[PDB]
């Protein structure tokens, strides 16, 4: 089932997740075409958290660089209501299905990449984390403009939380986790997105993802594998016994200079790459520093580069609410959109 009628028709599909699916249909009213996302969270705790963290979100954001949500559907009553259904705008493809058909040139990497860590700004100046940034989550139009969407696994940042254990279980995708995850971060600092914003960069460059991980630790393999040993300082920054064990118990690896992995990349390109891939979050380069490098002076206007009005100054404490009170919040959440 597919009920959003009568405003919204001559539906076709686009893609699905685990709990939902996204259609473009036709808007009757403004006589455009949309795209809709069916939601179907309400039998699962996690699935009804993620959800509610999207719509709060996303409804408090105004960005050019992020996905807005236009209209919601659901049921007029809590009883009633299965399924909800978010609609933003119809874009015309995304970058990961953009880079399996062309190369792109460096004036559309530049371009892009700016758009990215523009809207990227604007999260993190919300004190939002957006945490699964990867090629599909880059909707693109044929002017060039990027929009950064799906905000499911978004959390409010929490830096003086983000310890966890060695090899912990992560939510969000393989090949874009940085490497604190892997060692002693559950990616609740800003520095998660940064790392998963040069994995996107080195892929424009080379139409290929730069950590391919097949499986948990693999990834881990991969990034040491191009970006070499640790520094003493690097791992005198790990905190866990058992991370810093590891690190030391592997054979020295030299790291893979980037201009032999993209010999035909801009030299700037590849410096503001090495900043965002830097093993230590602390060193990493952050959204503002990312936006004034050398490789984006042409675009760099910080008077142009927007931050949020209203920043999430407080966790939204969803952790250990039932499934049902979250119904019910999902509900008062989207009631703003119900006819009258
Ligand atoms: C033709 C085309 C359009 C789009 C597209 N336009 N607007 C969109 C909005 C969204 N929103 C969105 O939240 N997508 C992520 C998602 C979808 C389904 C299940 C779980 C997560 N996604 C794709 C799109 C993406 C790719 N090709």
């Amino acid at each position: 089932v597919f009920d959003v009628g009568p405003r919204y028709t001559n539906l076709s599909y686009i893609g699905e997740g685990a709990y939902g699916m996204v259609c473009s249909a036709y808007d009757n009213l403004n006589k455009v075409r949309v795209a809709i996302k069916k939601i179907s969270p309400f039998e699962h705790q996690t699935y009804c958290q993620r959800t509610l963290r999207e719509i709060k979100i996303l409804l408090r954001f105004r960005h050019e660089n992020i996905i807005g949500i236009n209209d919601i559907i659901r049921a007029p009553t809590i009883e009633q209501m299965k399924d909800v259904y978010i609609v933003q705008d119809l874009m015309e493809t995304d970058l990961y299905k953009l880079l399996k058909t062309q190369h792109l040139s460096n004036d559309h990497i530049c371009y892009f990449l700016y758009q990215i860590l523009r809207g990227l700004k604007y999260i993190h100046s919300a004190n939002v984390l957006h945490r699964d940034l990867k090629p599909s989550n880059l909707l693109l139009n044929t002017t060039c403009d990027l929009k950064i969407c799906d905000f499911g696994l978004a959390r409010v940042a929490d830096p003086d939380h983000d310890h966890t254990g060695f090899l912990t279980e992560y939510v969000a995708t393989r090949w874009y986790r940085a490497p604190e995850i892997m060692l002693n971060s559950k990616g609740y600092t800003k520095s998660i997105d940064i790392w998963s914003v040069g994995c996107i960069l080195a892929e424009m460059l080379s139409n290929r993802p730069i950590f391919p991980g097949k499986h948990y630790l693999d990834q881990l393999n991969h990034i040491l594998g191009i970006l070499g040993s640790p520094s003493q300082e690097d791992l005198n920054c790990i905190i866990n016994l058992k991370a810093r064990n590891y690190l030391l118990s592997l054979p020295h690896k030299n790291k893979v200079p980037w201009n032999r992995l993209f010999p035909n990349a801009d030299s700037k390109a590849l410096d503001l790459l090495d900043k965002m891939l830097t093993f230590n979050p602390h060193k990493r380069i952050e959204v503002e520093q990312a936006l004034a490098h050398p490789y984006l002076e042409q675009y760099y206007d910080p008077s142009d580069e927007p931050i949020a009005e209203a920043p999430f100054k407080f966790d939204m404490e969803l952790d250990d609410l039932p499934k049902e009170k979250l119904k019910e919040l999902i509900f008062e959440e989207t009631a703003r959109f119900q006819p009258g």
